């Protein structure tokens, strides 16, 4: 459980990665992929790129980071009473797209690494160690999601 303090952290840097919110996707799913090629092979609209230059180059990954970041953007500005937003995603990501919890931890490593590289003065350890928790929060109530499918 986030302390107000905790939230207060997260969401000030957040609403600097909204201030482009598609920069920021590019990064992160691009940081996710070159770390962990398996995730890539887990999209059919991205497996076809071999290198970090056709990533970037993808307009149709650009659009997905959006979309990414938009989801997680509405979950963290809940502060923890996310339940409505999680239902779908968990039911997704389980039974349709089969991304693992530990997927999920790899993202979670890449929104934090382009969070620092962007944010720097407003994301410094203390708003590292809050991104964290709500991180994890998001991983934990997915988990529980998971273990009830028999995922
Ligand atoms: C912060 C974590 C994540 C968020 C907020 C997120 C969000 C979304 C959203 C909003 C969609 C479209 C609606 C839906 O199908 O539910 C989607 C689709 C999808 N996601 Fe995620 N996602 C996350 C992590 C991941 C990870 C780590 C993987 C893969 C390793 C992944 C794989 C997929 C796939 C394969 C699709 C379908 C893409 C398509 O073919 O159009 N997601 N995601």
């Amino acid at each position: 459980v986030l302390s107000e303090g905790e939230w207060q952290l997260v969401l000030h840097v957040w609403a600097k990665v909204e201030a482009d919110v598609a920069g920021h996707g590019q990064d992160i799913l691009i940081r996710l992929f070159k770390s962990h090629p398996e995730t890539l092979e887990k999209f059919d609209r991205f497996k076809h790129l071999k290198t970090e230059a056709e990533m970037k180059a993808s307009e149709d990954l650009k659009k997905h980071g959006v979309t990414v970041l938009t989801a997680l953007g509405a979950i963290l500005k809940k502060k923890g009473h996310h339940e409505a937003e999680l239902k779908p995603l968990a039911q997704s990501h389980a039974t349709k797209h089969k991304i693992p919890i530990k997927y999920l931890e790899f993202i979670s490593e890449a929104i934090i690494h382009v969070l620092h590289s962007r944010h720097p003065g407003d994301f410094g350890a203390d708003a590292q160690g809050a991104m964290n928790k709500a991180l994890e929060l998001f991983r934990k109530d997915i988990a529980a999601k998971y273990k009830e499918l028999g995922y």
